[PDB]
C-alpha cells in the first residue's frame, strides 16, 4: 500500500566514531537498516537505523545487501493523490 519504507539494509565496510548523537556509529562488519537516503540534503549521506537509533551514515562506506524480503505489509497510511 501506500507510505512503504525501502527496507533494504547495508553493511559497513568501514569503521566510523559519532561526534553527534544524530550521527550514526557502527563499525566494519556491522549491519544497519536503511530508510531514505540523502536525508540531509548531502549526497551519499543515508539515513540508517543501528543500536536503537537512527542517525546519518556515510553511504560511501556502506554495501547494500537484501537481508529481509519478508515484511510488515504496511499500507496503513491515509490516502494520498
Amino acid at each position: 500500500g501506500s507510505m512503504k519504507y525501502l527496507n533494504v539494509l547495508a553493511k559497513a565496510l568501514y569503521d566510523n566514531v559519532a561526534e553527534s548523537p544524530d550521527e550514526l556509529s557502527f563499525r566494519k562488519g556491522d549491519i544497519m537498516t536503511v530508510l531514505e537516503r540523502d536525508t540531509q540534503g548531502l549526497d551519499g549521506w543515508w539515513l540508517c537505523s543501528l543500536h536503537g537509533r537512527q542517525g546519518i551514515v556515510p553511504g560511501n562506506r556502506l554495501k547494500i545487501l537484501v537481508g529481509m524480503y519478508d515484511k510488515k505489509p504496511a499500507g496503513e497510511f491515509i490516502v494520498t493523490d
